[PDB]
């Protein structure tokens, strides 16, 4: 593969730190050595000194004086050397790379911490991305996307959806307008890659089948386009065995998958990681190391040592503690919307995620019901026009979150939700 | 003043969060309204409970339960309130902006939080640079800066500079191929920005004079460009007492100022901020809003605690006891030069900073003495070629790091370059 056509001029010009190639010097040479090349402060004139963090269901992580030092200092743009061997151990396990063993420039397994799987993605985009250039996705996404998309001047094609996500005969329908002899042509302007959520797609909740995802890969490996699989419910699925990712089939190297701790670990802490092709992994922590330089060494070190004591098996009877939770939250959600939303709204039961998607009987746009009418009652939900790429087109639909409100509070939520579906369809 | 001009279209067409936009008014904001409408986690699934941070001249930092699950969840893109209000506070205090209560539209004091001063630059520079754009800096220059503007494909433009920074006569005569009129007209392409390190420039050491930043503040005042003052060691200066800041002087609001806690607080934690113009910091927010999301909640807890118990004085103790540690260390850098180096190099003695800028007597490029030579020898320092734009151009000089080093590491890495520069100097 050849993955000179996935990267702008702008990242293929990205030199690595001058500095930090002298320092890695330091880190391969003996104890004997003297450095008087970086520019790591002294860490003894830093003001934390101990650090000490419960544990639910666990052990007391404790940050003695040596171990505050580094985590109070600067550390690799591509993460801290436990937290790396850790995930990419943890992908192999669970996804089974075919990539692990394939030459650097061939698109060998590489993996990055991020600052969230939000900074990744968005790495990735500006990396591929040039004004005018044809990108797939399927419409509702992710607005975080769509608003790392729209300034990138691209040109954002709608693949069809159902229950079951894209529709592999609508992505052989766009993509058919070319020949996948048009993909080795720049000048015909065939899509560089594929945008999608295979599990608990956001605002939708819906996941891809097995069967599906293999077609959707057939299909890029024949029109030549990247997959982005943004899984950040891959941990977060609802009554389902676990499906196989886009990357666990990777023959070619042609998956950048971005994972997220944001809803299992800590949304907070800013952690997340990236894998995907070494070529491409590479370009995106070249613009790391010159915007963040590094995620946080001590976040790090907080999720490392939590990571390393569970091991993959208390890190999954965690994972399993989530699901338990979030479950209950979604039955909770559900049981209010059948009391009042039935005949006045419909909604498919979600596969993964946080998130309902309710489409509203016999309203055409729902953006002054929720804006304007919801607000001044004191219930908050998220117009549908929010997860589109044209914002301004009317939306009969609205995402409504599960994650934090009571059973209670659903009641209350949706009863003023179906009067106001009432009070809007009571217009003579 | 018109930002327009200091803005790239892809910058411009940034949008706020539609989500974000409803769960801000959650936040105002009665105790009875209930939200469906934020993909915020239940932070009661987070695995860390509490935290206890031992401070060094200080009371004890405790995250109990709720402090806890704040700290472990998602916060504003721009950062917590109580860090911005005791950062825009101390900004007051010490540069005392003339821009504090200017209209939003014609350039108002704003503060952002960023993930070290190296993502506030780097969102500016992406913010402003079209390829084929000019910019003003001073070589030698910061490695960082130079490896964010190499892939924006703009032309650097060399101001030339002595031991008192920036000489504002070659400022002078590099603009004069300009109109004042010419900022008026785009086509004319006069240079967008002025980047500068006012206190101890990495890696020269050298710092400007008030009387200097005042002519370079008529000059950006006549030539209509923007000031981007990146001053990280603004509070490392030594026997000086701080000359004002080209923020103090911002009659304008033309000035972008970058300030670094990674010196005095910490390089790790990822925690920076930057003051500029209300237009301005909004274009950069938008950007952080769609990367990184937000600086760690949990590091910006840790930051704003120490800060508001130490105060604008304790603060103040604190960094004196920083200098302290850092003078020594340039007494002791400056000791092992004058012992090894004198007749064989020359160097100006740093007035911030933690680096010493040394020039080899008899050699043009010191390349290979410091990367083949003295790294074989397990001295490490760097060549001054990483401090260019143009890094194939030989260099006669070397940065040399004070921060770290022990008088006697010094001592044996001056001693190990001397005896290489005498070797290199009976190669005809
Ligand atoms: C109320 O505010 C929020 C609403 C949010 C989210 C975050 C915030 C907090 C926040 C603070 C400051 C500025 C803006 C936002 C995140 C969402 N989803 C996370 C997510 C990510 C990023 O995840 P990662 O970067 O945390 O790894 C990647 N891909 C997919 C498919 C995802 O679904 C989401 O749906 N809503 O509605
Ligand atoms: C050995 O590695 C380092 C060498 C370093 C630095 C950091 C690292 C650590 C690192 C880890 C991962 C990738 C790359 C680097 C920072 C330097 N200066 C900080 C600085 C900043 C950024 O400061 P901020 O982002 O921390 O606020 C802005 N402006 C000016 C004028 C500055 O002088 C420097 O001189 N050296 O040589």
């Amino acid at each position: 593969m050849n993955y000179a056509r996935f990267i702008t001029a702008a990242s293929a010009a990205r030199n690595p730190s001058p500095i930090r190639t002298m320092t890695d010097i330091l880190s391969r040479g003996p104890k004997s050595m003297i450095s008087l090349a970086g520019g790591l402060p002294n860490p003894n004139m830093f003001p934390f000194k101990t650090a000490v963090i419960t544990v639910e269901n666990g052990k007391t992580i404790q940050f003695g004086e040596e171990m505050m030092k580094r985590a109070l200092q600067y550390s690799p743009s591509a993460g801290i050397p436990e937290l790396l061997s850790w995930l990419k151990q943890l992908q192999i396990k669970l996804h089974n790379p075919p990539t692990i063993h394939y030459p650097p420039s061939q698109g060998q397994m590489d993996l990055c911490v991020t600052s969230g799987s939000q900074q990744g993605l968005c790495k990735v985009f500006e990396m591929i991305i040039n004004p005018g250039d044809n990108v797939l996705l399927d419409e509702p996404a992710y607005s975080g996307t769509l608003q790392s998309l729209h300034p990138l001047g691209c040109n954002i094609i709608n693949v069809a959806s159902d229950e079951s996500g894209i529709v592999p005969d609508s992505l052989r329908d766009i993509l058919s307008r070319w020949k996948p002899e048009d993909a080795k042509n720049p000048q015909k302007n065939t899509p560089k890659f594929l945008y999608t959520v295979p599990n608990g797609n956001n605002p939708t909740g819906n996941s891809l089948t097995s069967e599906r995802k293999k077609e959707i890969y057939e299909l890029a490996r024949k029109y030549d386009f990247l997959i982005i699989e943004d899984d950040p419910y891959y941990f977060l699925q609802f009554n389902s065995g676990r499906v196989p990712t886009f990357l666990s089939m990777d023959v070619d190297g042609r998956v950048i998958r971005a994972d997220s701790f944001s809803k299992i670990i800590s949304s907070g802490l800013r952690i997340g990681f990236l894998t995907g092709p070494k070529p491409l992994i590479e370009r995106v922590i070249l613009h790391i190391q010159v915007s963040t330089l590094h995620p946080s060494t001590f976040n790090q070190l907080m999720i490392s040592q939590l990571l390393h004591e569970w091991g993959e098996e208390g890190f999954m009877a965690h994972v399993d503690r989530v699901i338990d939770f979030y479950s209950n939250q979604k039955d909770a959600i559900l049981a209010a919307a059948d009391k009042w939303l039935t005949g006045l709204a419909e909604w498919h039961v979600p596969a993964a995620g946080m998130f309902l998607w309710i489409k509203v009987k016999g309203i055409n746009d729902v953006k002054e019901l929720i804006e304007e009418k919801a607000v001044k009652m004191g219930v908050l939900m998220l117009p549908g026009n929010a997860f589109y790429v044209d914002s301004s087109a009317p939306s009969p639909y609205l995402r409504a979150s599960f994650s934090s409100a009571s059973p209670e509070q659903m009641d209350v939520a949706f009863q003023v939700l179906a009067q106001l579906i009432k009070e809007s369809l009571l217009v003579p």
